[PDB]
């Protein structure tokens, strides 16, 4: 048999996964790779005559939008409910987180003592004026972070925080997270907010970056560090729904979690799978247990909040 995977991940990430599943089961896995937005738009327009069987995409915001657009079908999977924590999967069973990333604080340890750091909100303290850098608001990772901030602390408080962030910028918001981390390394930025896997990716490419850039897990005294996922669900109009389901269930297993999360310097979604050592070295941390689908429910609120605060 054969299944088709629509994937918002990099093609090189899914290539060994498709091959390893084909070797284990004999099923041919065809990967169709595109940006999350255009991919979901294609899946919606193909309708009942779609070739896709599985959707893999990034960020609870995009998974929520795929669910709202009606392109996924809910599945009752005993295996996925056991292997994936409830806060990392759709409450109505449309999709399942398969890798975990944290969006958290980074700092230059030659210029900032970690005792100076605590929460996302404290980055709006005037002591950070001219020292903070951020990635652009026009990005799902920042929409999701701000979306959970609104859920955890309210709209008024979040408006004040994000407005304080912008007042404290040392530079205009960067186009991507990696540019932001490299600007901390360059000395332009003393503190910033980005996804952990880019830091692992950057240290892998340039280990000396560690001299000027360190990770700090935010909000440990409160609800925990913001986390998000990449995830997968069975497409509503799949022609092989049972085989599509057995692929996602396998992705949640020990062997596939290594291939899927570790290779991109992300955390496994399955808590019985220990993080790769490059990632685990950063240390243990309390993560937020809010259901990451809130990243989508509050996405429009977040977009309006960042626009209102002048967060470009
Ligand atoms: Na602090
Ligand atoms: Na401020
Ligand atoms: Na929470």
């Amino acid at each position: 048999n054969e299944i088709v995977v629509y994937s918002a991940r990099a093609d090189e990430l899914l290539k060994p996964i498709a091959e390893a599943y084909q070797q284990k089961t004999g099923t041919k896995v065809t990967v169709v790779s595109d940006k999350a937005g255009p991919l979901m738009e294609r899946l919606k327009a193909e309708g009942k005559n779609t070739q896709a069987d599985v959707l893999i995409t990034v960020d609870g915001g995009n998974l929520w939008q795929a669910t709202q657009a009606g392109v996924l079908r809910p599945i009752n999977s005993s295996v996925l409910k056991s292997n994936i924590p409830s806060h990392l999967r759709d409450p109505k069973n449309h999709w399942f987180g398969l890798s975990v990333r944290a969006r958290t604080i980074f700092y230059n340890p030659n210029k900032v003592n970690p005792s100076e750091l605590s929460t996302y909100a404290d980055l709006a303290d005037p002591k950070w004026k001219g020292r903070l850098c951020l990635r652009t608001s026009n990005n799902v990772y920042n929409q999701s972070l701000v979306a959970t901030m609104i859920a955890n602390h309210g709209q008024a408080t979040t408006d004040r925080v994000v407005k304080g962030w912008v007042a404290n910028l040392a530079a205009a918001p960067f186009a991507n997270d990696t540019a932001l981390l490299e600007a901390i390394d360059a000395g332009r930025c003393d503190v910033g907010i980005a996804n952990t896997y880019y830091y692992g990716r950057l240290l892998n490419s340039k280990p000396q970056v560690a001299n000027n850039v360190k990770v700090f897990f935010a909000n440990q005294a409160g609800k925990g560090t913001h986390v998000n996922v990449s995830g997968a669900g069975v497409v509503k109009h799949s022609d092989n729904p049972a085989e599509a389901q057995k692929f996602i269930e396998w992705l949640s297993s020990n062997e596939a979690q290594r291939l899927y999360a570790d290779r991109n310097f992300e955390y496994p979604a399955n808590i019985q799978v220990t993080p790769t050592p490059a990632v685990a070295r950063w240390g243990r941390f309390k993560q937020d247990f809010i259901n990451v689908s809130v990243a989508g429910q509050n996405q429009q609120k977040a977009i309006m909040t960042m626009k209102r605060a002048g967060y470009k």
